[PDB]
């Protein structure tokens, strides 16, 4: 154990409407020196009965030094595969789980480690549960096959100062820049988040009037093709706090008035997983 808090093991949750393609469970949590195991599953079941059928049982093995996934189904277990666990015990896990029409793509620490096809109805998926070795810190499931280039209203108030917009991405592995621009009712971009790999920085910006501004870079690039990635714009009263995977990427002074934020677009060489106001 740790601490009680949020989502205490044995954790169980039974979703609202069935999994689907398109969809992620993010699963993140802390470990111990001493933890040996902790599972993940997309169960199948009534309400509370449990014990049938287990379309996807995933197994971190610290003991093992690998993360087994298998099937359950009819009764019995069918053949297991396994990846390496680039885990030690201790430090954090970061495990998601994206269902498509023929596989389950799962990704380790962002970083896609298992393609498993299905060997049951991904519909008969009624439930996930977590439990063993695990502290859980994180759960979320939910989004979809975005289109790219994407563009859609945001709430009613928008993007405001005290709110962010999470957007969950993977950058792809060929691609040489995508953007997302944080836009006002007239089309003005108050915020322009350009990354882009060939010039090695992130470019941030704003349009004014059908104007670019100054053009603001310096920072690195946390990012890095193929691999998943967790960008926060956190809207403030002077600037917008940019976070990429946790760390504060960047900090961008606001050149139009917060407020009224209501539009949002992505384009580029880039995949859409998540996209939420929190
Ligand atoms: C407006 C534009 O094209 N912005 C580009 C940016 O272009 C600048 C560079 O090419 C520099 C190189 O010295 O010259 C600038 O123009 C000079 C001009 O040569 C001089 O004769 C004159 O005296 O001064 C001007 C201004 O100093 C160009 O404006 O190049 C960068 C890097 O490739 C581009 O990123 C930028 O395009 C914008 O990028 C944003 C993301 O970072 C957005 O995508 C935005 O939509 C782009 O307009």
């Amino acid at each position: 154990m740790a601490t009680e808090t949020n989502y205490p093991v044995p954790y169980r949750s039974k979703l609202t409407e069935p999994f689907e393609p398109g969809q992620t469970l993010i699963i993140k949590g802390k470990t111990a020196e001493d933890s040996v195991r902790f599972t993940i599953n997309l169960h199948n079941t009534s309400a509370d009965f449990s014990g049938n059928d287990v379309p996807l049982h995933i197994s971190v093995r610290f003991d093992e030094g690998k993360i087994v996934f298998n099937t359950f189904s009819k009764g019995e277990w069918g053949k297991e595969e396994r990846k390496s666990n680039p885990y030690k015990k201790g430090d954090d896990i970061d495990i998601r789980i994206r269902a498509h029409d023929s596989k389950f793509s799962i990704s380790v620490d962002q970083k896609e480690v298992k393609e498993y096809e299905h060997r049951v109805p991904l519909s008969s998926v009624t439930h996930f549960s977590v439990d063993g070795d695990i502290l859980i810190t994180y759960i979320h499931w939910g989004g979809k096959y975005y289109p790219v280039p994407y563009e859609s209203g945001l709430a009613g108030d928008g993007l405001a100062p005290g709110k962010s917009l999470l957007i969950f991405a993977t950058p792809e592995k060929k691609g040489k820049r995508f953007h997302i621009n944080l836009l006002k009712k007239n089309g003005d971009i108050a915020l322009h988040f350009n990354p882009r790999f060939d010039e090695k920085a992130i470019v941030r910006n704003s349009l004014i009037s059908g104007e670019w501004g100054n053009e603001e870079r310096e920072g690195k690039n946390p990012l890095e093709k193929g691999i998943g990635c967790d960008l926060e714009f956190r809207n403030e009263e002077y600037a917008f706090q940019i976070y990429v995977d946790g760390e504060r990427f960047a900090t961008y002074a606001h050149r139009l008035d917060p407020h009224d934020i209501n539009g949002l677009q992505i384009g580029g060489d880039v995949e859409v997983t998540g996209i939420q106001m929190v």
